[PDB]
């Protein structure tokens, strides 16, 4: 279709790293781009169908807080091409650097993430893997939600109880996206990952599933707004249908951002 | 279609100003947006067809240096919705402020503009009205090429001789876009508009048409690269088909930017 980029047009550059189901490279195509070369070689009919479905979903996204899809390749192999983002992931800023954001900045990041998610859900798109390592801070300022996944057990902390239980075939929903966002809020407000005092991964899975273990909200920073702590608890509610939806989440965080400037 | 935004979803805010064929407003729709309400009321079949054509062209643009189309409205009236840009136009920075960009910055702006235009031309899209007032410096850093046109005779300085002559019905081409870009380069390197020492608009039109008047390239700044001055003269060549195309223009400006960092 019209988003297919013919072979030879993109000059592939530096190998950035192993992403989600592919290898990401910086590239040149009318400026800078990112190019994820999918791991699949000799794809089955169902792998080609799944690729076309995902391109179809990405084609429906036009929002500043969603990583900008730019095109795809078929030959010599499957690939997704997007805008190049400058900087690092939110995971890197929060958990792999000595940079400490001020509360105004943290709330701005929460607001922009909420803008992107509110947008996705309005178009009936479920992310399914929202987490800080899938949020990029383009130019250290603009949230870009995507599927970066750079260096699974590395999504366990963001999984809602119904997802982690896996008691049904498709537990992913708007509501489980909201829970994952609640964990992102926990990361922003505490600067930390949840359950850091438990060293057994299998026991985190079991306890989050049965509702005996939840994020310790007493660890939020002293200047985290009371309303943000309340909103976070709502997003993290163990019962799927007691969680808020994104229009309200966005509206409240937008007001928190407005008060800070 | 799937880019139509139902009425009631967008909260229309501040009136920004009269744009090209419409009135621009800041709005709220999953975050910030811009909304141009077209002037046309009770559109004819051909005005509705022209609107659908333009949305069709905007749908083909996914590039960081092209203003991000987000959707459109039909009722109660025709409207184009895009991302909201922070800051002001390149025209404002160069000709309506005492801010003076350094040469590194000027060349960065030229590079990003070239990225956007190279992209458009690769998809066979002719802008037809490239000028500094149609280039926005989003967050004072990122070029966004669009159709802003905020407060015609206000495109005369960017018109190639064949356009200004109007000796045929459709003188707009990739090549006339390149000429307009050459005038944008003149704006960046001199900080000025061409022909400022002539106070008669009708005489500018006649002389640019017959090739007796061209931009005074001796006014470029002392630290404007010799290669940029040469490239600019090539873009401004009076004969349509002696001008370069954007792949080469982009490559050369990219190298100028690379040397400066
Ligand atoms: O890792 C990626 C990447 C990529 F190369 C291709 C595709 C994606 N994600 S994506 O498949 O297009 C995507 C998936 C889901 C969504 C959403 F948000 F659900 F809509 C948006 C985008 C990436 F995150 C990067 C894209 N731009 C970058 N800039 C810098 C770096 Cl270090 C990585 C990247
Ligand atoms: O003036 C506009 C505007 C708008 F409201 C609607 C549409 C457009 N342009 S556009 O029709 O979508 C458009 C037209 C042509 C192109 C291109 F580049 F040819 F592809 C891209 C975009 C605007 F420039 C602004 C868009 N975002 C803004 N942010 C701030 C301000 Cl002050 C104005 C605006």
């Amino acid at each position: 279709d019209d988003w297919e980029i013919p072979d030879g047009q993109i000059t592939v550059g530096q190998r950035i790293g192993s992403g989600s189901f592919g290898t990401v490279y910086k590239g040149k195509w009318h400026g800078d781009v990112a190019v994820k070369m999918l791991n699949v070689t000799a794809p089955t009919p169902q792998q080609l169908q799944a690729f076309k479905n995902e391109v179809g979903v990405l084609r429906k996204t036009r929002h500043v807080n969603i990583l900008l899809f730019m095109g795809y390749s078929t030959k010599p192999q499957l690939a997704i091409v997007t805008q190049w983002c400058e900087g690092s992931s939110l995971y890197h800023h929060l958990h792999a650097s000595e940079t400490k954001f001020e509360m105004k900045k943290l709330i701005d990041i929460a607001r922009q993430t909420a803008r992107g998610m509110d947008y996705l859900h309005a178009k009936s798109i479920i992310h399914r893997d929202l987490k800080s390592n899938n949020i990029f801070l383009h130019e250290d300022n603009t949230v870009k939600i995507g599927d970066f996944g750079l260096a699974l057990s590395g999504s366990i902390l963001w999984m809602a109880p119904e997802v982690i239980r896996m008691q049904d075939s498709n537990p992913y929903s708007f509501q489980s996206d909201v829970y994952a966002f609640g964990i992102v809020l926990y990361e922003l407000m505490t600067g930390q990952l949840p359950y850091s005092n438990i060293n057994n991964r299998d026991q985190i899975i079991e306890m989050v599933g049965r509702g005996s273990l939840s994020p310790d909200l007493s660890k939020v920073r002293s200047n985290c707004p009371k309303r943000m702590k309340r909103l976070m608890a709502e997003c993290l509610k163990k019962k799927r249908d007691e969680r808020p939806s994104f229009p309200r989440i966005l509206a409240e965080i937008e007001e928190l951002a407005r008060e800070l400037s």
